[PDB]
C-alpha cells in the first residue's frame, strides 16, 4: 500500500511510520510546510500507526529529542511515540478488508485527516482545537493536550481490567472529534475499506 503523508500545518512535522516493533519504511522524516512524503507499507501489516512530531531537533546522525510524540530520540522511528499523539492507525488485508481509524487514545497534538485515494470507503477527520480547548490537568507543557491514562495511571482511565466506561475526560476529546477513539471501550469508529487501498494523511487539514 501507498501512503502519502502531507503537511499542511503552517509549522515543520516529524512524521512517523511505524508498527511497534519495526519501522514503515524510513520510519520517519522531517516535512516542512506543504511537504509530501510518500511511503510504500507492506501488504498484511497489522497495527500500523503514523503520527507527527512537534519541536523537535536532530543531530547529524539521527538522535535527539521531540516535544511531543518522541520514539526514543531517533528521526527514523522503530518504535511508538511518546503521548501525546494523534494516531492514524491502520491493518491491511485482514482477511480481504483494511481497517482503519484515528484514535484519541494517546492524547492529541495536531489535528489529522485519514482518507483513501483509492474507491470503496469514506475517511475520517479530527479538527477541532483539542489543545486550546485541552481541561487543565490534561495540558502537556510541551503541547498537546494528554489523555488522562498518561497523566492519572488509573484501571478506569487506562482500562486495565477490560472493563471501564467513558469519562469526563474521553468526552472531552468526543465531544470536539466524534468520529475518533476517545478511550480503549468506545464504540468503534474504525472504517472498513477494500483489501489494498491506498491513503492520504494530511497534517492541518482545514489549515
Amino acid at each position: 500500500a501507498t501512503f502519502e503523508i502531507v503537511n499542511r500545518c503552517s509549522y515543520t512535522v516529524w512524521a512517523a511510520a511505524s508498527k511497534g516493533d519495526a519501522a514503515l519504511d524510513a520510519g520517519g522524516r522531517q516535512l516542512n510546510s506543504g511537504e509530501s512524503w510518500t511511503i510504500n507499507v507492506e501488504p498484511g501489516t497489522n497495527g500500523g500507526k503514523i503520527w507527527a512530531r512537534t519541536d523537535c531537533y536532530f543531530d547529524d546522525s539521527g538522535s535527539g529529542i521531540c516535544k511531543t510524540g518522541d520514539c526514543g530520540g531517533l528521526l527514523r522511528c522503530k518504535r511508538f511515540g511518546r503521548p501525546p499523539t494523534t494516531l492514524a492507525e491502520f491493518s491491511l488485508n485482514q482477511y480481504g478488508k483494511d481497517y482503519i481509524d484515528i484514535s484519541n487514545i494517546k492524547g492529541f497534538n495536531v489535528p489529522m485527516d485519514f482518507s483513501p485515494t483509492t474507491r470503496g470507503c469514506r475517511g475520517v477527520r479530527c479538527a477541532a482545537d483539542i489543545v486550546g480547548q485541552c481541561p487543565a490537568k490534561l495540558k502537556a507543557p510541551g503541547g498537546g493536550c494528554n489523555d488522562a491514562c498518561t497523566v492519572f495511571q488509573t484501571s478506569e482511565y487506562c482500562c486495565t481490567t477490560g472493563k471501564c466506561g467513558p469519562t469526563e475526560y474521553s468526552r472531552f476529546f468526543k465531544r470536539l472529534c466524534p468520529d475518533a477513539f476517545s478511550y480503549v471501550l468506545d464504540k468503534p469508529t474504525t472504517v472498513t475499506c477494500p483489501g489494498s487501498s491506498n491513503y492520504r494523511v494530511t497534517f492541518c487539514p482545514t489549515a
